[PDB]
DNA sequence: TCAGTCAGCTAGTGCTGAC
DNA sequence: CGTCAGCACTAGCTGACTGA
């Protein structure tokens, strides 16, 4: 058929017949500024739709290159960027088409499978370097991902989704793809129909490059509406900072942290063994065999007819840990305890670990989101870092390259300080200004002992009594709070004492504890302007919105300052998980990068909390699991 | 030729737990 | 502390193998 082929030079297969070729002449500026009366050749569908959203387009291919479509992207404050590819799996895909939506002009299509030589993009890359140009995408993760994979640097992106999704408070935490956008803030239907058709074919069907351009188009209008709203709110500072925080994430997923084989396999040997052994220890005092020990139910079964009793002679109604730490005298219920222990950590780690290293790079390779978490924490999906256990040292595992280095950091006392500073309490201010931590003196306080008397386990007792009573947790529950994160026994009088004892002196969280109580606001905001808007009142999350919601955007803004400064030495951003950021250099740069690590937080902090001044516990370390 | 099971799949609790 | 994961597990639901 001659029709399906109407423009298969343009590598465009006719499938539906709903195309028209059309070449119109354009009054460009030269670059003397000259009014240029150009002409390229745009495509329209015959079926128009009752949008207002753009539907024209160019192709630009191999054997379609006019030097003067660079023109069109000059002098220009803003552009849409739109990026398509062949999958999901970055490390093994090719970007299929680049998009671009110039105000008042029709969509760019970079098709670059049929793109070979280097012209057509370098101006596509000079457009992408600018800083001057604000870039508008749409999950801009995914399209920086792909653009840094394969040889693009983008220096600015207003991503729609992250400032959608600000806007809207965490009042719902769906429909956020590009459809609903659309729908919620313009008055148009874009009618996301396309159910992933075809794409690694270099021949591509009409309809699916017009409803591609819809897509990179609809950008356009969206940015114009979502700045004046997102302007209104005063959501700006946030909404800025996020959005330049889309490049640092896309290094960290694209960079990766490296797994030791050998390391994994003898850890994964040994593990075994002590399970095994532990199994049949188990097995043995169980007097039993049918019983499957991992399962629940049996095992209780067996510690009842075992005839365990507790204290008061009661036999064991649950096995769990908080349950199962009142009866440590038992010889049998330790012997449990140490199973799932092993069990616990050989599935969560040893097992989980090895189906997520890309063999190709050795490698894993997280899924970082910047806007999941009730807070703005990260959270790592796919392989939860976050996840992976702190005890013995188990990230010996993960080391850096063959000739890198490893430089650790992290924030000591975070939430403290930004409580203080929300607070303006006066005492605190004191004690950080005297170089002071807070922590020894809730411990004095508590202990009335002098300052260089305060030991660590007094020091202890006051990060329990600090964390625990900061964000409004009833003195009552203190008492199962001590056996829940310090396993401490606790008295309700000496509960009651160490209570009144803080606000005794912490008057100004006593003031912000008493506001937040009484004023009972559904929306909170952030020292960044964050906000959100609960369904109700909830005392301990209303008071840990504020100070959590600014310990997110301070780590967000050191690592985009931390960024900005790391490309004079060429380092690279590996993760950031709590309060903890690690960065990786090669050798010959360590005494420099500590220098731009410790600069770069310190100055993020000083922006924020100008009362106190932060200090960083800085490292240096061969394996991300050193002392 | 179609009732009546049993052999796989699915929802859900429910406990369990560590970050 | 609320937010994930990992388990079995318990039960219920459904099409293939008898039953004549
Ligand atoms: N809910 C909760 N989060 C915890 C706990 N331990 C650590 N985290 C996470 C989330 C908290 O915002 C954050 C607190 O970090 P830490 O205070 O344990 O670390 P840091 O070295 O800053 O301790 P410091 O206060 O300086 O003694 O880490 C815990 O027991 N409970």
């Amino acid at each position: 058929d001659e029709i399906t082929k109407k423009y298969i030079k343009d590598n465009i297969i006719n499938v539906d017949d709903n195309i028209i070729k059309k070449k119109d002449i354009f009054k460009l500026k030269n670059e003397n500024n000259e009014i240029t009366e150009c002409a390229f050749e745009y495509f329209e569908s015959k079926k128009k739709f009752d949008d207002d959203i753009e539907s024209r387009f160019f192709i630009i291919n191999d054997n379609n290159y006019n030097e003067n479509i660079n023109l069109i992207y000059k002098d220009i404050k803003y552009c849409g960027l739109n990026i398509q590819t062949t999958g999901l799996e970055v490390f093994d895909e090719n970007i299929r088409l680049i998009q671009i939506a110039v105000e008042n002009y029709p969509v760019i299509i970079y098709d670059m499978f049929n793109i070979n030589k280097k012209d057509i993009l370098d101006g596509l890359r000079k457009v992408l370097e600018n800083k001057n140009i604000i870039k508008i995408i749409q999950n801009g993760k995914f399209d920086a991902k792909f653009l840094l994979h394969n040889n693009f640097k983008i220096e600015n992106i207003f991503d729609t989704y992250i400032a959608s999704k600000l806007l809207d408070k965490n009042k719902n935490m769906y429909g956020f793809k590009l459809n609903n956008i659309v729908e919620k803030y313009l008055n148009v239907i874009l009618d996301k129909q396309q159910q992933n058709s075809v794409w690694n074919n270099s021949l591509l069907n009409n309809n699916q490059l017009f409803y591609a351009a819809r897509d990179s188009s609809c950008l356009l209008k969206l940015y114009k509406k979502l700045k004046e709203e997102i302007k209104k709110e005063n959501l700006h500072i946030v909404n800025d900072i996020e959005n330049k925080c889309i490049l640092p994430i896309c290094d960290m997923e694209l960079n990766g942290i490296k797994v030791d084989l050998e390391n994994l396999q003898k850890s994964t040997n040994e593990i075994l063994n002590e399970l095994n052994i532990e199994k049949d220890n188990l097995k043995k005092k169980l007097k039993d065999e049918n019983i499957n020990v991992n399962s629940q139910q049996q095992v209780l079964k067996a510690l009842q007819k075992n005839n365990v009793r507790d204290i008061s002679n009661k036999l064991i109604e649950n096995t769990s840990d908080s349950n199962l730490k009142n009866f440590l005298n038992h010889e049998e219920i330790i012997s449990l305890r140490n199973y799932r222990r092993l069990y616990k950590l050989y599935s969560a780690f040893y097992l989980k670990l090895p189906l997520h290293i890309n063999t190709k790079t050795n490698k894993i390779h997280t899924t970082f989101n910047q806007l999941k978490t009730f807070s703005g924490r990260f959270s790592s999906e796919k392989p939860n870092l976050q996840q992976i256990p702190r005890q013995k040292n188990i990230r010996e595992i993960f080391i850096p390259n063959d000739n890198n280095i490893f430089i650790i950091a992290d924030f000591k006392q975070i939430e403290l300080k930004i409580a203080a500073e929300i607070t303006n309490d006066e005492i605190m201010l004191k004690a950080y200004n005297n170089n002071i931590d807070l922590h020894t003196l809730t411990a004095s306080i508590i202990t009335k002992k002098n300052i260089p008397d305060i030991n660590k386990e007094d020091r202890h007792i006051a990060k329990a009594i600090n964390f625990g009573l900061i964000y409004g947790m009833n003195y009552v529950n203190l008492k199962n709070y001590a056996n829940t994160y310090y396993g401490l026994n606790m008295s309700l009088d000496q509960c009651l004492y160490f209570y009144n004892s803080f606000f005794e002196h912490y008057k100004g969280i006593y003031k912000w504890h008493n506001q937040v109580k009484q004023k009972r606001a559904l929306q909170y905001s952030t020292l960044s302007n964050r906000k959100v808007i609960f369904p109700y009142f909830s005392f301990t999350k209303a008071l840990n919105y504020p100070v959590q919601g600014t310990c997110a955007d301070i780590l967000k803004l050191a690592l985009v300052d931390l960024y900005d400064n790391l490309k004079d030495i060429n380092g690279k951003i590996i993760l950031c998980v709590h309060d903890e950021i690690i960065i990786e250099v090669n050798k010959k740069f360590q005494e420099e990068a500590l220098k731009i690590l410790v600069q770069s937080m310190e100055n993020s902090a000083s922006y924020f909390l100008k009362k106190v001044k932060c200090e960083v516990s800085v490292k240096i370390a061969e394996n991300w699991g050193s002392k």
